DNA sequence: GATAGCGCTATC
DNA sequence: TGATAGCGCTATC
């Protein structure tokens, strides 16, 4: 993650709904905003956050009174995608894990913030032609608020990963929020290569496989782009192998394949998968935060995370445009 | 709870 | 197209 000086966001209060890990807390933390309240409802999420955030997360958002939650400016969300993701069956709406945003709504519309920050997976946009963004736009426009979506990767803001993902930035409509925008990108100046862990502590992490084929030459420089080098069995997710030259792939939760949810890179003439902490900073995680220590949860953790990163810049602009009250 | 084979689907 | 991918889904122990 990035160092703040100029602290936007500083007297302000926010709600961190579908915590997880606490990547949004992270960055409205280091841009001066206070943190209220937390949810979410996975035991060991909730471990590492308490174990990262001192507080312990509280359950089930979908039961839980909104009149009960805390006075907040900016409500921020990454809810479920299982159900919108290009990974899956988009079962959408019909989903049950796809309903969380509605909960969302019903926060907003009790405790009325002054701005409403979320996060999702691309497909999200495009989902049934387009109608489940849709209903979202419209939801917050009829909830009064105005509706700015846009799709980043996080490759274009100093982290070396693949990942792209949906942007939704709500500002309540009394306030004339007209001068919000979404941090332009930049050149990638870091890439796996440079993350990673010295040999020394990840040789528990190679894995020789004779069906390991090799179709791709390693690259000497590196590039703003993943670069498939070779595959393992079919070829499926988790099952694909990367130069640590270029970006890396995803990180997904729930993740198959024998180099599951990190996907295989080639380090020195091995073939291996990350380990929790070097997840951890291909996902914008600062080196002092600590992991859960059963790393499969370690790793579906920073899988469905958020590029801390990312949320820092979008963050800082939304304090940017909140500042600007001129007479 | 931890592993790992997979079987579509975005997109260009 | 034909090649690459993906906060996923499952079964098995
Ligand atoms: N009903 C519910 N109540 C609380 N948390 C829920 C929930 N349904 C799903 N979740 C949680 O939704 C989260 C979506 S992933 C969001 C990750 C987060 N921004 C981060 O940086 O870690 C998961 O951790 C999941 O356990």
């Amino acid at each position: 993650m990035i160092e703040i000086k100029d602290k936007q966001l500083t007297g302000l209060r926010f709600i961190d709904l579908f915590a997880g890990l606490g990547g949004f807390r992270l960055a409205l933390e280091s841009c001066g905003a206070e943190c209220v309240y937390s949810n979410e409802w996975d035991k060991y999420a909730q471990e590492v956050y308490e174990m990262n955030f001192g507080e312990k997360p509280e359950g089930d958002i979908t039961q839980v009174n909104e009149k009960t939650i805390p006075d907040h400016d900016i409500l921020c969300a990454g809810f479920p995608a299982q159900a919108f993701s290009i990974s899956g069956k988009q079962k959408g709406f019909e989903d049950s894990r796809g309903t969380l945003f509605f909960d969302i709504a019903r926060i907003v519309r009790e405790k009325k913030p002054k701005v409403v920050f979320m996060e999702n997976v691309k497909n999200f946009a495009s989902h049934d032609n387009g109608n489940t963004l849709e209903v979202v736009k419209n939801t917050m426009n009829e909830l009064d608020y105005s509706f700015h979506a846009k799709v980043l990767n996080a490759l274009d803001y100093g982290i070396p990963q693949k990942r792209e993902r949906i942007y939704m930035i709500c500002f309540r409509n009394d306030l004339n929020i007209q001068n919000f925008q979404f941090p332009k990108p930049f050149e990638l100046n870091t890439f796996v290569k440079d993350l990673l862990l010295p040999d020394s502590e990840v040789e528990h992490l190679v894995i020789d496989r004779k069906d390991l084929v090799m179709t791709n030459q390693e690259i000497e420089q590196t590039t703003p782009k993943t670069v498939r080098l070779g595959i393992v069995g079919k070829g499926g997710q988790g099952e694909r192998i990367y130069s640590t030259r270029g970006i890396a792939i995803t990180l997904s939760a729930y993740g198959g394949g024998i180099f599951a949810k990190t996907g295989g890179y080639l380090v020195n003439g091995k073939t291996r998968k990350l380990h929790p902490r070097e997840c951890a900073r291909v996902m914008g995680y600062p080196d002092s935060y600590k992991v859960h220590p059963s790393t499969s949860q370690a790793y579906k953790q920073f899988g469905n995370s958020v590029v801390i990163n990312v949320l820092q810049y979008i963050a800082y602009n939304i304090g940017s445009s909140l500042n600007f009250k001129p007479y």
